[PDB]
């Protein structure tokens, strides 16, 4: 309408664009992250099935548990760096999201602002909770890996 | 615990604003319709009166009329200025569902694909329908002239 009212229409096409971009970059952030934590559980759930099996080792599983091992140090590192990748990703897109509530704040919408308020509050104690177990999946297989030596 | 009681509330209130939000997008799709039927008009108005009354009047009326159309040319334009971000905002409202069609239909909630997928098709449905009037009357426009040169 106005000229408030035009630059509200034109930040929210471009907030749109975003946000569908944002949309995007979480969902791939989610799945990253849920991939994540699916090979920790799937590595950890060999290594349960291989410690089941102990006392037939043979030269194939133990072989086979070597470069489960080699792989599982090439995963730490990997693990560790993509950790902090996928954090500093999971900022970059709360920024977005922040620009977003920013401009839809000047737009005017209230609902918007409620619903958000909740969901931001629910997937705080949803995400704190999963990385809080997925942190210390990762902090479990360092400490067996370092008591191996043992 | 189950989030279901929380995306019951959410969605509660998110459907009365959508409520509210339906029956005021039928007041202003009424309003829609009424000023692009309108701009259609005005447009094919002075075209008929641009190509039809020339030479009639006399010269005092056709330097009138000439100052007129350079005038009204310039307003339309003015005025038009506003229909080029319809088309950008269509893009990305259709660029936005399908996303969501396809999102929904990848997390598998049947309700949320059937809703977006019926948002892609609504919108369209919207749009081309306006448009299909603008075009019903641009084609009126093109049997006019065909029939009136021969």
């Amino acid at each position: 309408l106005s000229s408030e009212a035009l630059m509200r229409r034109a930040v929210s096409l471009v907030t749109d664009s975003t946000s569908t971009f944002l949309s995007q970059t979480t969902y791939a952030l989610i799945e990253a992250i849920t991939e994540y934590t699916k090979a920790v559980y799937t590595l950890t759930s060999l290594y349960r099935q291989y410690t089941s099996l102990l006392g037939k080792m043979n030269s194939e599983e133990e072989d086979e548990v070597w470069q489960v091992i080699i792989g599982a140090r090439a995963e730490m590192t990997s693990k560790h760096q993509e950790y902090l990748k996928l954090e500093t990703t999971w900022m970059t897109a709360v920024g977005l999201s922040e620009m977003a509530a920013e401009a839809a704040y000047q737009t005017g919408a209230d609902q918007a602002s409620i619903t958000a308020r909740n969901h931001i509050q629910l997937v705080k104690l949803q995400v704190e909770e999963v990385h809080q177990l997925s942190r210390k999946a990762e902090t479990k297989l360092a400490e067996a890996q370092i008591e191996e030596l043992r």
